[PDB]
């Protein structure tokens, strides 16, 4: 075969939904708003950090409300957060910018 037709653009071509990116702030504690006031997840543990992107993983049960995953070892955001992303999935309609 091929074994590699060309490499000229080094990046995968996708998209998810249960990424969410790490404030920088809170890290070293500066961030006010939490991750309440804060679109940004705070990761408490901090060890689920990747330094490539920044990004924690997000637990899809639970944001259907019932998380009972096994061993689950992912991120879990607040309520209004939990909201933002559902919205997405089920279609609906935007609102305003800041
Ligand atoms: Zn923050
Ligand atoms: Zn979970």
């Amino acid at each position: 075969g091929s074994s590699g037709s060309s490499g000229s653009t080094a990046t995968q071509k996708l998209l998810r939904t249960d990424k969410l990116e790490v404030c920088r702030e809170f890290q070293r504690g500066n961030c006010a708003r939490g991750e309440t006031d804060c679109r940004f997840a705070h990761p408490a543990d901090s060890t689920m950090i990747d330094t490539s992107d920044n990004t924690v993983t997000v637990c899809m049960d639970y944001i259907k409300g019932r998380c009972m995953r096994e061993k689950c070892k992912y991120f879990h955001p607040p309520a209004h957060l939990q909201a933002k992303i559902k919205a997405a999935q089920h279609q609906a309609n935007q609102a305003a910018v800041a």
